């Protein structure tokens, strides 16, 4: 049924909590698909999930500036990173390889949900006091 769950250790601001919230169902709906052996369907849910995280990374990327963050560039460049990261994974997955749809999952849990996610709670107070939601 599901892989990984969006929990309060995650929580930042309201409109960053929705688009994180949508992140983990994206995984999820991967995972179901996965499961089914679904390839199609996998790589099909992949595509829309790549092209949320861009959006979400923009969305905050645009807080960044919009704000004035001392830290834009920093986390504008691990954001571009991992979407490399992505990039190359939605290559990998073309094939179909069981390892391959592994990878990714727990490359989404382990580092997006798990560590990323954690990491953009370091923004909160800044853009909060700033009168971000
Ligand atoms: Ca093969």
């Amino acid at each position: 049924d599901v892989l990984v769950k969006w929990s309060e250790d995650l929580a930042n601001l309201p409109s960053i909590d929705t688009q994180h919230k949508r992140l983990v169902d994206y995984i999820n709906d991967l995972y179901r698909a996965a499961r089914r052996r679904d390839m199609d369907k996998a790589r099909e849910v992949f595509d829309a999930l790549k092209n949320y995280a861009v959006e979400h990374f923009g969305y905050e990327e645009r807080l960044f500036a919009d704000y004035a963050y001392p830290e834009a560039t920093r986390h504008k460049e691990i954001h571009r990173r991992f979407v490399e990261t992505v990039l190359k994974w939605e290559k990998q997955l073309a094939a179909g390889d069981p390892e391959v749809v592994m990878t990714t999952l727990r490359g989404l849990v382990d580092w997006l949900v798990n560590h990323h996610m954690k990491e953009d709670k370091k923004y909160e107070a800044y853009l909060r006091e700033r009168g971000v939601s």
